[PDB]
């Protein structure tokens, strides 16, 4: 089935996520962003194995598989839930979700893939940053993406995934920067350095010093991949071949062949480290949770009391609603780890 | 000599920021900025024609020779004014002002060239921007470097130069996003896009559509160039090779050969861009000047007689000083164009 020495904790987080107790209680997280055009996005097909588009938390939920061989996914999304056919009706799936659901939203939409291609991880992918609105955006585009995006990444639980194109000096990206700000101490910010193939030449050099953690330092490092460019995506070539030419690509590399063989390179590389560090960063939360509970539910207890223990009526309800959820969480990790 | 239908005017603002009057009279100017890794410097260079490192305001006063032929030089900072022997010793030069002088400066170093390969043309190179604090930088370095550009651009006076690789979403880039901040209008904003070769193959059109200015709109457009890569640098390739290779690049280029034949594309005619739109910010300040040194001069004045027409007799004295050289800069301008 799965294997059950990781699954539990990671299946924890992922049900109390989904009773909606996130907006009131923090629960460990690894938050993707990156700048508009970060390459992201490939990342994300690369480690589901599957093509997406192409806006709003896409709650990335992967299951290994150690058993039946068989493709499954589901999309779900407010009231909905859609078992997804096959591989390629994922992308279709998102985008009818997006759709159904969509300023920029703070609304979910969760995608569970159990497949023996991904690892045990659960990831929120978060809306690219921009500076200065384009198009018909509204003006303010850049505050409203930093709200959605702080929302996670200021609290303690959320480990920060920040990705970046090999080209672009870190310490210019806004994501970095947004990071820092959250977690000066770099303690729990990881980098993911993209599009290594177009890295001008004769600066590899200042790549590999990125890589190594010796220019902006992170206590949990940098990883370095070659996920499908838009010429590849263009062609659907299969997330297979891609995870094929990234490989070769490193093996052959006279700078980057290094990283490779220091276990920073590649997204199965990558995703190894991504389930560990999520495991440690629920790990981390284990102990706390019950008390964090308790705390969260006496607070909105005393919030109760104001409206009194019409307008009147449904404030009572959705602090009520709220209560009842914190509840639910207090009985499901009551059940750990079954 | 020189074309004497244009310097004119370009001479002019030189001499009054030589004065320097510009702490407290705007001069026109086109101030150069970009993010951390922009490839200004090497747009800088392909418009000098000489190589430069590789900090603080740089003054490039480039003046087109019809006449001798003979290649000169000379760059001033401070006390100092030296002659540079010839072309290959700019670099030296430019590094020796730097150390000599040089947190963040705001000390400007001249470099003036005449040659027959640069334009009539002086450009303000400014710091490139940086998000987060690297090595040993002051961790408020981004304010800093902000703080310097800030007072160029915010001045109705300054066209912002905004260098982007055209590899980057230009909507993500922090240089645009100050350029915006003081000129919402983008009426005095110019876009150069660098490194059009490291583009991801099947993203081109982007580029083109941004070229065209069809994304984010500027009055005055966009140029793309293609100036020495790190790895033509490293081998010394010269200037006017590179100018060689620039013109064959976007002669063969599959999509940007559109840009080259609608005249956004190249170093010469972007020299040719930045000579006509100096001319036309200068000359949009020449009616004002005098009525301008004349509202300064007095507010200057009133602030004089508070130290009474120690500390006391210096403050009387720097404030001589400024009035004293308005006065200068009002002669000078009385002499306009001889």
């Amino acid at each position: 089935q799965y294997e059950e020495k990781v699954r539990p904790c990671i299946d924890l987080i992922d049900s109390l996520r989904a009773l909606g107790v996130e907006q009131d209680l923090a629960l460990p997280a690894i938050a993707v962003i990156g700048d508009q055009s970060s390459g992201k996005s490939s990342v994300l097909e690369a480690l589901s194995g599957v093509a997406l588009p192409r806006r709003c938390p896409l709650v990335l939920k992967l299951k290994k598989l150690v058993n039946e061989d068989k493709w499954r996914g589901k999309v779900s999304y407010q009231d909905y839930e859609i078992e997804i056919s096959d591989a390629s009706e994922v992308e279709k799936e998102i985008n009818k979700a997006q759709n159904a659901i969509a300023g920029i939203s703070h609304e979910l939409i969760t995608l569970e893939i159990s497949s023996r291609d991904v690892p045990d991880l659960t990831l929120i992918d978060l809306p690219g940053i921009t500076r200065v609105a384009v198009g018909n955006q509204p003006a303010d585009i850049g505050y409203k993406i930093k709200t959605l995006i702080k929302k996670y990444i200021q609290r303690q639980e959320t480990i920060s995934l920040v990705v970046v194109p090999s080209n672009v000096d870190i310490a210019t990206t806004e994501a970095l920067s947004m990071a820092q700000e959250v977690d000066p101490e770099g303690d729990r910010t990881i980098g993911i350095l993209t599009k290594p193939d177009l890295v001008d030449k004769g600066t590899e050099d200042k790549v590999v010093d990125v890589v190594r953690n010796l220019v902006f330092h992170l206590k949990k490092g940098y990883m370095i991949v070659k996920c499908r460019g838009q010429q590849e995506i263009q062609d659907q070539l299969s997330l297979s071949e891609a995870l094929q030419r990234e490989k070769i690509f490193f093996e052959n590399h006279p700078y980057f062949r290094d990283l490779l063989e220091e276990g920073k390179a590649t997204v199965p590389s990558l995703a190894e480290k991504l389930t560990s560090e999520l495991i440690t960063h629920i790990s981390k939360s284990l102990p706390l949770l019950e008390n964090q509970i308790k705390e969260t539910h006496q607070r909105i207890t005393e919030e109760l009391q104001k409206y009194g223990v019409s307008d009147t009526s449904d404030k009572r309800k959705f602090l009520k609603e709220r209560l009842a959820r914190l509840t639910q969480a207090r009985r499901r990790l009551a059940q750990f780890p079954g």
